[PDB]
């Protein structure tokens, strides 16, 4: 109950920032890897900046899961 509560809040964060933060990780990797291989043959002036949008597309993916996993981790510390 008290134990189950810490179990609930633990596995909640692992379903949360497990799921998205890895989806983030691969997309920064996939998209931002390929998108800079667009920037390379071009100058790295303009399409280096669009390549930001893509690694950032990844960073935002993990953000609400790491902040909710933070809220779940602080709630674990109470429980």
């Amino acid at each position: 109950m008290e134990n189950l509560n810490m179990d609930l809040l633990y596995m909640a964060a692992a379903v949360m920032m497990g799921l998205a933060a890895i989806g983030a990780a691969i997309g920064i990797g996939i998209l931002g890897g390929k998108f800079l291989e667009g920037a390379a043959r071009q100058p790295d002036l303009i399409p280096l900046l669009r390549t930001q949008f893509f690694i950032v597309m990844g960073l935002v993916d993990a953000i609400p899961m790491i902040a909710v996993g933070l809220g779940l981790y602080v709630m674990f510390a109470v429980a």
